[PDB]
This record gives C-alpha cells, sequence and structure tokens, in this order.
C-alpha cells in the first residue's frame, strides 16, 4: 500500500539512514535520488514545515525537493543525491581542516544561509550533520523541519525559551560550526545537559593554538551571547576573514531558477508526453512535485555532469 505509487517511478536501492532514507533510481532518466521516508502516524508538523519551505527555496547549495509523494500512512520526499557524505563525517575523518579548506566550505555554508534569509526563512538547526556533499564535492544544506518563516549548536536565547530572531540564532550556529570546521571539536561540549546549557550561557571557550588571529575575531564577531551583538549576514558576505584569497564577496543569489526553463531539458521531456512542447512548458512552471517535476529538474542534474 505504502510504496505502491514510489515503485511507479522509482526503483528502489538500499536503506543508508534510520526519518528513514533509501536511495532509489528515477527510472525514466535513470537518475539516482535519495528518498526521505517519514511515518505520519510515528511530528507531522515538522515533514510540513520542511515541504513547504523546500518548495518555495531553490538554491546552488540547497538540497533539492524533486517529488513528493503520500499516502494514508507516509509521506515521501525525493531528494537531489549527495553522495559525498554528511560534513560532519568530513570533519571526523580530517581530525580537523585547515582555515584554507574551512573557507572553501564556509563560504558555502554562507551562500545557503544567506539566501534562505533573503527568502524569508531561518534554519534554526545549522549543524555540520545537516550538511552533504554532492559528486562535486559542493555542500547541500538539509533539513528544513525545523525552519520558522542540536543544544551544542543552539543560540543562549533560543535554549533560555526567550523570543528570538531567526537570522541571530542562524548566526550563532554557523560560529559553533566554523568553530567545529578549524578546530575538530565542540566550543562548549559536556555530557551532563545542564552543565553544557551553563557553558552555552557564559560564552567562554578555549582558543587553539593553531588558530590565526583573523580566525579568532571571526569567531568573536558570530559568538556574542548578545544577540544585537553578533555580525549581520550581510557583513559575513564581504568579511576579511571570508574574502582572504577569494577577493570576492560569497555569491548567496540563486543560479536555479523557477522561472527560466532550458530548452535541451524541455525536449528531453516532452518526448515522454502526448502533449505539445508550450503545454509541457506550463504544466513544468506549476511546480507541483509531482514527478513532471522530478523528471524536469533529474533531466537538469543529467545535464550539468555532462
Ligand atoms: O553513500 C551514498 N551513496 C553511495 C552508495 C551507498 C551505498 C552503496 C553504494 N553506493 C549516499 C548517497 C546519497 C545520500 N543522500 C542523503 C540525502 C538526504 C537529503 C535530505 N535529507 C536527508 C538525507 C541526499 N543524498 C547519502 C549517501
Amino acid at each position: 500500500m505504502d510504496y505502491d505509487e514510489l515503485l511507479k517511478y522509482y526503483e528502489l536501492h538500499e536503506t543508508i539512514g534510520t526519518a528513514k532514507v533509501k536511495l532509489a533510481c528515477h527510472i525514466l532518466t535513470g537518475e539516482m535520488v535519495a528518498i526521505k521516508i517519514m511515518d505520519k502516524n510515528t511530528d507531522l508538523p515538522r515533514i510540513k514545515t520542511e515541504i513547504e519551505a523546500l518548495k518555495n527555496l531553490r538554491h546552488q547549495h540547497i538540497c533539492q525537493l524533486y517529488h513528493v509523494l503520500e499516502t494514508a500512512n507516509k509521506i515521501f520526499m525525493v531528494l537531489e543525491y549527495c553522495p559525498g557524505g554528511e560534513l560532519f563525517d568530513y570533519i571526523i575523518s580530517q581530525d580537523r581542516l585547515s582555515e584554507e579548506e574551512t573557507r572553501v566550505v564556509f563560504r558555502q555554508i554562507v551562500s545557503a544561509v544567506a539566501y534562505v534569509h533573503s527568502q524569508g526563512y531561518a534554519h534554526r538547526d545549522l549543524k555540520p550533520e545537516n550538511l552533504l556533499f554532492d559528486e562535486y564535492h559542493k555542500l547541500k544544506l538539509i533539513d528544513f523541519g525545523l525552519c520558522a518563516k542540536s543544544l551544542a549548536y543552539a543560540a543562549p536565547e533560543l535554549i533560555q525559551g526567550k523570543s528570538y530572531l531567526g537570522s541571530e540564532a542562524d548566526v550563532w550556529s554557523m560560529g559553533i560550526l566554523l568553530y567545529v570546521l578549524m578546530c575538530g571539536f565542540l566550543p562548549f561540549d559536556d555530557d551532563n545537559v545542564m552543565a553544557l546549557y551553563k557553558k552555552i550561557m557564559r560564552g567562554k571557550y578555549d582558543v587553539p593554538k593553531w588558530l590565526s588571529p583573523s580566525s579568532i575575531l571571526l569567531l568573536q564577531q558570530m559568538l556574542q551571547v548578545d544577540p544585537k551583538k553578533r555580525i549581520s549576514m550581510k557583513n559575513l558576505l564581504n568579511h576579511p576573514w571570508i574574502m582572504q584569497d577569494y577577493n570576492y564577496p560569497v555569491e548567496w543569489q540563486s543560479k536555479n531558477p523557477f522561472i527560466h526553463l532550458d530548452d535541451d531539458c524541455v525536449t528531453e521531456l516532452s518526448v515522454h508526453h502526448r502533449n505539445n512542447r508550450q503545454t509541457m512548458e506550463d504544466l513544468i512552471s506549476l511546480w507541483q512535485y509531482d514527478h513532471l517535476t522530478a523528471t524536469y529538474l533529474l533531466l537538469l542534474a543529467k545535464k550539468a555532469r555532462g
């Protein structure tokens, strides 16, 4: 009953995570996808929150939603294939990243998060387990279930149950991410939850000898307990540390459109439909996140590889 519809469009491969995640192949294009499987009667608002955000967000550093399928018991989300693994696993594998490798990764995180804020959203659960590498070793932001329109990464105001601005909470989380990338351990860490809570509230952390003066200053600018003292996203885009070795601000605007359609992909898609080109373009432009949406976006991913 639950897998009947999904099997009309996808050939299932193995479970990789237990939401349960399955790898699969889109039958029509032959493209690999990841499928997130969530049970309705085992948080339903968290599923609807993520779906609503992903239907509205489309960006080179956000893991793309292709197709949404629903049954009485399950909701399936067909998503962009990211075989490079979690950033969390990558940092551990490397112990810690150099300042230069941290900047490569961090500029991509800044790009995705600045775009999310530009769209009127705040992620609210930024952490290395929520950033994946695709086949090109480019980062993709995942899990928009807690977004607004993990304790080690949470801003002090957010833990205290106080009112907060989502953008300020994201800037603090990005500061914790920045520290983890360059150190390979958390700035606030404890086995006891209350002792961790105390450490976050105090905002004091050890500064390893390998951190450069510029890294230390950026960390200080992001890790401010008072949210009004944290750096704004606008100032993060062209921060001196961010610009070092690059000399251009972070490109945060989306390169992945809703309006423009790719002519080659429209042609490839149209051969599978008993409709003219203009009818197919108008249907694609409705972005229903049905099989048509998945087919078009997967053909765009196939084109990108070549
Ligand atoms: O290791 C992977 N493949 C190679 C492989 C594995 C086993 C056997 C043979 N070859 C793989 C591929 C894709 C993924 N993705 C998870 C999400 C994802 C997106 C949104 N929310 C949660 C997860 C998107 N891609 C992970 C892992």
